């Protein structure tokens, strides 16, 4: 299964751990938004992110990763719900850099100086919204630092990425998180060594499944472990998009009116909407009533 | 001294408090500013919740409260320092409204609908920044639950501007944090219970000496206390304002220089910066030659 999270606790319920391996959502969004190869990394590394937190959203919640910076992507945008589904985009899809110093693609230069937000929508009439400096523009470490400092929980995360002509080969990651500091010091000492000799999820996913992974993180095999299917999700429609054009000037409507046409493309999916002529006179015509 | 604020901790170090006195503060910002009655309340308690935090900010920390909302004042800014200084401004300091059905000053209204956000400026690249929903909108509240949400620092705000015809009459007032959550229920208990059979402050303030608003809190007698001078104080100068001016367009400054003279006034302190013609040609001439 290649849109499938594993996710429980360890040590009296100290210690909170998620696993996914989702190429197949990582895949999607690389057609549905014709990413580049980088672009496909970036952003796969945000959305495998935002899915590893998915286990622990409350109910209804959508959580957003929003990473900006000045590096040619400009902004990388992972968003993931309580439902298991994920969407996302970047600034600049067609983004080319050559490949860093160890032959890997350049995901920090590609952000490059920024800073990290996470925005957290639970019904209430505005969102929690909480920003860091980057640490290193590889987006796992980025991540595990908002979580030590803006959560106070400290974290681990470890995020790849593998794409090659023929589309996403690996993208998953996971997330070690400890919920409860009075953790004992051995235990977060074993843990921090255990994850700091894993190889790098390119190459540890190859070589094992997500099960015998997390034992090689805990030292010992897992108990009880919880599963869901990841999707790429977009909640967008014709009404909505209808209603996006509404809110335009009139002017803007009416230069779309005499082009012929207008479009509405959803930034979150890449799905476009086509208005004729006579439904854009509609919407002028519900302008002025209105 | 009205310009002064009072710390410490409490049983064990699990909680610490702050108490201030600064009319004269407030006074000064009304001044500069040329606040309204009700301009100088909001922006007064902001100031008087910025200071609260002083004794308790990293070293060259400066630290931001900026309340925005759809209200007539539309934005509210107070920044303190770890050098016990503050400044401030509201985006409408002429603002009016009828008084609350209580008779006081309607803080909330002047908000409205909106948000607080808390920026950390702490010496890393950019600042650290936290965003929650308004609760109420009277800012001692909405500060207390900054605090119990994105800090998890269970606290407790209570604040109070005085102002009338001759100015600022009192503006103080304290801060009781749980700085330590193992702290006994009981004690919780009584200083919920001691906080919330308190006079509000424009009372209080009238009626106790600070030490004696503190004993009245925790029950018995604080131990050890420190002190502090708050003053306002802002960091501009000319050399800042002619850089301002730097930074604009040619087509600005060359408009200002057929207009005769430009103008830069500080948001801070409202503090005007004016430029002679020769002194825009010389910029002008400096345009050209960057
Ligand atoms: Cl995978
Ligand atoms: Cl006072
Ligand atoms: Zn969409
Ligand atoms: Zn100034």
């Amino acid at each position: 299964h290649h849109h499938m999270i594993y996710y429980g606790t360890m040590f009296d319920h100290k210690v909170r751990f998620s696993i996914v391996r989702m190429r197949e959502v990582v895949e999607e969004a690389r057609n549905r938004h014709a990413l580049s190869y980088l672009a496909t990394v970036v952003l796969g590394r945000a959305l495998i992110g935002a899915a590893l937190v998915t286990p622990w959203l409350a109910e209804k919640e959508r959580w957003t990763l929003d990473i900006e910076g000045n590096g040619p992507i400009r902004r990388v945008v992972a968003q993931s719900t309580s439902e298991f589904t994920v969407r996302g985009y970047v600034a600049n899809p067609k983004v080319e850099l050559p490949l860093n110093e160890k032959g890997k693609f350049d995901v920090a230069g590609a952000i490059g100086q920024g800073v990290l937000r996470v925005v957290r929508d639970l019904g209430l009439k505005t969102p929690f919204v909480s920003q860091v400096p980057l640490v290193s523009g590889e987006i796992a470490e980025d991540l595990a630092y908002y979580f030590a400092v803006s959560e106070q929980i400290p974290s681990a995360f470890s995020i790849g990425v593998l794409v090659d002509s023929d589309g996403v080969k690996i993208a998953g990651g996971f997330a070690v998180q400890i919920i409860d500091r009075t953790l004992e010091q051995e235990k977060v000492e074993m843990i921090e060594k255990n994850i700091k000799n894993l190889p790098s999820i390119s190459k540890l996913f190859q070589e094992a499944e997500p099960l015998d992974v997390l034992e090689r993180i805990f030292g010992e095999k897992v108990g009880f472990v919880e599963t869901a299917e990841i999707k790429y999700k977009c909640d967008c429609n014709r009404e909505k998009a209808k209603n996006a054009l509404l809110v335009l000037d009139k002017k803007e409507l009416e230069d779309m009116r005499k082009e012929g046409k207008g479009e509405v493309v959803c930034k979150w999916c890449n799905t476009r909407y086509v208005f004729s002529e006579e439904e854009l006179e509609e919407l002028l015509k519900f302008k002025v009533d209105d």
